[PDB]
């Protein structure tokens, strides 16, 4: 199936820990993480146990330093595999105001700049009609990441955000 390997040092050195299912805490086994190998699927990794703190999405690949997953540092301690619905597609509605109000935009495409495409820098509510998406605080898929996995989000706290700042978003594809 899918599998992720965490290493305490850069370049896949040092003690390691392997997962193939969700893990709410691996701090018992690894006190830091400086490189990751992801196989067979896409994973969400979290700064703190029980899927809290900053989140980073990692598709299949080798990550020999934390910068390669846009990490802030080497502090990671939980992870969840991102399950994509079989043969599914992607559609999202974004709203200018809370509770699905104000100006709406509906799209099936990745958006590297919400300002250039939709002339907004904030999203106050959202419906994911199909698929799984990532919201980013900054343009070009940078900053805080938030995982939006298919259905309704009345307020930014519902996707884990303390503010409505979103400036790019994209689909998690196979």
């Amino acid at each position: 199936g899918t599998k992720i390997t965490f290493y305490e040092d850069k370049d896949f050195e040092g003690r390691r820990y392997d997962c193939d299912c969700d893990c709410a805490d691996f701090h018992t086994y690894l006190s830091r993480c400086n490189s990751i190998k992801v196989e067979g699927g896409t994973w969400a990794v979290y700064e703190r146990p029980d899927f809290a703190g900053y989140m980073y999405i990692l598709p299949e690949g080798e990550y020999p330093e934390y910068q390669r997953w846009m990490g802030l540092n080497d502090r990671l301690s939980s992870c969840r595999a991102v399950h994509l619905p079989s043969g599914g597609e992607y559609k999202i509605q974004i709203f200018e105001k809370g509770d699905f109000s104000g100006q709406m935009y509906e799209t099936t495409e990745d958006c590297p700049s919400i300002m250039e495409e939709f002339h907004m820098r904030e999203i106050h509510s959202c419906k994911v009609l199909e698929g799984v998406w990532i919201f980013y605080e900054l343009p070009d898929y940078r900053g805080r990441q938030y995982l939006l996995d298919k259905k309704e989000y009345r307020k930014p706290i519902d996707w884990g955000a303390a503010s409505p700042a979103v400036q790019s978003f994209r689909r998690i594809v196979e």
